[PDB]
DNA sequence: TACGCAAACGTTTGCGT
DNA sequence: TACGCAAACGTTTGCGT
């Protein structure tokens, strides 16, 4: 029941009970035992609430995610979770779905619940959001998904999604392609706009022109893939290859080509991005840019912890790097031999 | 800063401050305002810890999951999360990975953190686990994944995974198949053993015999799929159709057939189970048993809430039902016309 | 040597008048 | 009418002797 109850059974003071429970000071064996014994019949469970209340910290972190079912997301999340656990923390998962309201919502409940730090992955960042965010500069936090350091009041991990974008395009070019298309993810997010612009650089470098009929915005969702691909192959002249903003949307596009009896890579080449755990088992095996999701996990937790325990004041940023993963969805384009 | 600070700026008592903050009693407008005003410069945030401490409840639920990246899982989880939010709760996500230790681990931190209730999805349930579980009968909890009511000390939601198993087999039979195989998920879990036995019933009913060379245990993971399928098609005589324990493993098997240049459904028919969000976009579009994941979410939260607020004492169980979803991975078998 | 007193952390709420 | 006193919730920890 309560510490009081334990001391009494133990015939010792709560001060004692508490010290033997946190080994915060020496306690006689005979003493220690008894308390243990007491603890064990009474079936005592120390109240962290009580405790947080005195010590001023909850040993609990809050992840304000965008959605958590998405392959990408899920994957990072599981990581972060692995980190909180090994280091004694507790995860409070919370998805805002990109709903400002839902965002002020969670944010507040968190503060109130007095989470030691805050992990942030909101995908898009409008001023209004960035604004709410500042209001909480007091809480240690890191934004795991910016392309640049959006603000001064936080830690940041940076994925170099542009470098990724560029890598994807190059491979395409280097494989013999010149008629390429793209189904970008929303321009309102980094992994969206950033990857696209990375891709667009390489093209310019190649004096390659992407006809706008060949550009089709996705939402990271497989249906979006499906429809984009559809819309691309559903036209007179079609690219010989396509760079797809994320693997799930990629998967999306794979199904629509199969449905038009288009052959991949034989008829259309396909490059994705993220390298989700199931990508290898796409059909065919997906060729994609791999986003280090597990470090993006770890590096964020870490930065936070630092700030948390090392009472760090200054905002810091850590870069991370994507890297090409070669599979079976891409094939040589018409200009390979001429390179 | 603190309630004290607010009352002082407000020139009113904390009792007052608190009442205007929870509208727990009438407060003069002029009064109310001021407090609000105070609250707002001081930038006050009520401490839920403090609060839980007095009121005896955290308005926070704990989900002791198995893993959270898995499609299936992820999907339910997102649901549960949607429920805690709309009803004011807070989710504590925690994966045990089927590690007893990790399981005593989380379980304890939870109690300590004094979560109002406990959602449980541990996949396998050995005595040792069931044992730890009992120790916490005090905390309201429901096990979202049993096939039957494993114990008396909990709420239970039941999926009728056997009924699902049976439905899968029937379709197979009804479509003209008699040489069928199966890549079951681990017998140590419900969704494993249960679905398999459901499938096995129908076969007996059909006087169908499954050669053990045609049975191959998976782990719900795509590689397992891959290898199982591989091992099945890699033999003299092969089934004309296969019932796969879960969609991700199914996806697993799709990739290996493609790799052996086997045609699906043209060469091999494929039935999955779960109906994950991406299943439709498998290639081809997956035919599977759909597990209501979103209700399994909702119904669990609800039961808990009940127990929670309605201080319910008796363990209750709620059934849920799977239902065939027809796609493109199955085709008529050799005996269709003869039926 | 080994242990206890009592004050505090930030709230909520029964009784008041 | 409208508001305040003070005790409590379950711990931790500075000073003790
Ligand atoms: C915002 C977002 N959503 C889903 N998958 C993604 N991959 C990269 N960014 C993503
Ligand atoms: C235990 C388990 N893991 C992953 N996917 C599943 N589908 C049903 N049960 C599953």
């Amino acid at each position: 029941a309560t510490i009081k109850d334990v001391a009494k059974r133990a015939n010792v003071s709560t001060t004692t009970v508490s010290h033997v429970i946190n080994k915060t000071r020496f306690v006689a064996e005979e003493t220690r035992n008894a308390v243990w014994a007491a603890i064990k019949e009474l079936h005592y469970s120390p109240s962290a609430v009580a405790r947080s209340l005195k010590v001023n910290h909850t040993k609990s972190i809050g992840l304000l995610a965008t959605s958590s079912e998405a392959a990408y997301f899920a994957e990072i999340i599981e990581a972060v979770e692995k980190n909180c656990f090994q280091k004694g923390y507790t995860l409070i998962l919370g998805n805002a779905w990109n709903n400002l309201e839902k965002q002020r919502a969670y944010l507040s409940m968190m503060a109130q619940k007095r989470v030691d730090g805050l992990l942030v992955m909101c995908s898009e960042y409008p001023e209004p959001l960035l604004a709410m965010l500042e209001e909480y500069r007091h809480i240690p936090m890191v934004v795991m998904d910016w392309g640049e350091a959006k603000a001064d009041f936080t830690d940041a991990v940076i994925d170099n999604a542009f470098e990724g974008g560029y890598m994807a395009g190059r491979y395409l070019i280097e494989r013999g392609h010149r008629e390429i298309g793209v189904i970008p993810g929303p321009l309102e997010a980094n992994t969206g706009a950033g990857r696209l612009a990375g891709f667009m650089k390489a093209m310019e470098e190649a004096m390659i022109k992407v006809p706008e009929s060949w550009i089709v915005q996705g939402d990271f969702e497989p249906e979006s893939g499906y429809r984009a691909m559809q819309q691309i192959l559903s036209q007179p002249h079609r690219p010989t290859a396509v760079f797809c903003g994320g693997d799930i949307m990629a998967m999306g596009a794979l199904c629509a080509a199969d449905e038009m009896g288009l052959r991949v890579p034989q008829d259309v080449s396909l490059i994705g991005y993220d390298n989700v755990r199931n990508a290898r088992y796409f059909t065919p095996a997906l060729t994609t840019i791999h986003q280090p999701k597990d470090s993006l996990g770890e590096t964020a937790f870490n930065m936070l912890l630092d700030r948390i325990v090392n009472k760090r004041e200054e905002p810091q940023s850590i870069e991370v790097h994507p890297r090409l993963i070669e599979r079976r969805s891409v094939a040589d384009g018409p200009f390979r031999d001429y390179r």
